């Protein structure tokens, strides 16, 4: 036996799960894109959210989720040290 549950993971192993974003998306709707935001490959704007996490040390980073037509058709940035650093999808 296995069980889905993909994931993005950010810096110092924070796992944002791919789970956790859907029931979030069932009762809230993604934002227009802020200034800064990462564009498309072809400069597409995306909506988004954004939110805190508290990491197992203690910290707190910013987290921002994208909606995009991409699969896995979200995917996610922290703020970092020095601008926007991908948290790369993986499926265990």
């Amino acid at each position: 036996a296995a069980m889905a549950d993909p994931y993005f993971e950010c810096s110092m192993n924070t796992a944002v799960s791919f789970s956790g974003i859907i029931f979030y998306e069932q009762s809230h709707e993604y934002l227009d894109a802020e200034p800064g935001d990462p564009e498309g490959p072809n400069g597409e704007i995306y909506p988004a959210r954004r939110f805190t996490r508290v990491r197992r040390d203690g910290s707190d980073v910013l987290i921002l989720i994208q909606s995009l037509d991409e699969y896995p058709l979200r995917r996610a940035y922290e703020k970092t040290e020095q601008g926007w650093r991908l948290c790369p999808f993986h499926k265990p």
